[PDB]
């Protein structure tokens, strides 16, 4: 299949080269996968996911996305224009409130949740839960992103927006989940990504459109809008059977554009996630 016109961050990971404007990618497109968006939410009822998205957890008092960004993010992984796992299952775990703040214990408690409420869903392809969030060094926050992972989910965590080393920041420094670094559109590394040797990958990240409240699009930066592209290309991945959720992040490294990027310091990956679609 093939997206014209997409969004630059779908068509970078369909591309071994930058500048490239269409997206390319397996017509199965993450069905029979699942991803847990553990954000501010995700309107459901935005056109863009086709009432293949619903809220399944709130911490707050509505399940509403009055913020915008986990519906951006929801709609990065799956929505059909501006998702990379264009028939993925999205379920909304709201973590964070209206304002895009969440105290740490809630964050955990969703993590957890997620941990068990996949064994109530039908996610023949596997389970990905995306995590465009995080502050400082928690053992208990990095510990919660490693049981999440070993419960089964392949969880992407942003690598987080300052600038400086990823092994100050949680969850991005717990090293057994894929953390997520932010890239342009001309293969820089995004201005505000952090690096080090916590990061597994790279995504698009700067400028990248997608679905926001009130039915509607935008753009935004950050890793927040990397970490998606990661974890709807691990459902695409393991919809195809290439990979399991234990093994995709490494998979997505192996199978990277490697070296493309500038601006990566020593000692950080220079590895942005790609796709091999060959039609
Ligand atoms: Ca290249
Ligand atoms: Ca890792």
């Amino acid at each position: 299949a093939a997206q014209t016109n997409a969004p630059w961050g779908l068509a970078r990971i369909s591309s071994t080269s930058p500048g490239t404007s269409t997206y390319y990618y397996d017509e199965s497109a993450g069905q029979g996968s699942c991803v847990y968006v553990i954000d501010t939410g995700i309107e459901a009822s935005h056109p863009e996911f086709e009432g293949r998205a619903q809220m399944v957890k709130t911490y707050y008092y509505s399940s509403r996305d009055g913020n915008g960004h986990g519906t951006h993010c929801a709609g990065t992984v799956g929505s059909r224009t501006y998702g990379v796992a264009k028939k993925t299952q999205l379920f909304g775990v709201k973590v964070l409130d209206d304002n895009g703040s969440g105290q740490y214990s809630t964050i955990i408690a969703g993590m957890d949740f997620v941990a068990s409420d996949k064994n109530n869903r039908n996610c023949p392809k596997g389970v990905v839960a995306s995590l465009s969030l995080g502050g400082g060094y928690s053992s208990s926050v990095n510990s919660a992103a490693a049981r999440l992972q070993s419960s089964g989910v392949m969880v992407a965590v942003a690598a987080g927006n300052n600038n400086a080393d990823a092994r100050n920041y949680s969850p991005a420094s717990e090293p057994s989940v894929c953390t997520v670094g932010a890239s342009d559109r001309y293969d820089r590394r995004s201005s505000f990504s952090n690096y080090g040797s916590v990061l597994d990958i790279f995504g698009p990240g700067t400028d990248i459109l997608s679905t926001w409240i009130g039915g509607s699009t935008r753009s935004i930066s950050g890793t927040s809008m990397a970490t998606p592209h990661v974890a709807g290309l691990a459902a695409y991945l393991m919809t195809l059977g290439k990979t399991t959720a234990a093994s995709a992040c490494r998979y997505i490294a192996d199978t990277a554009n490697k070296g493309d990027l500038s601006n990566i310091p020593f000692g950080t990956v220079n590895l942005l996630a790609y796709n091999n679609y060959q039609a």
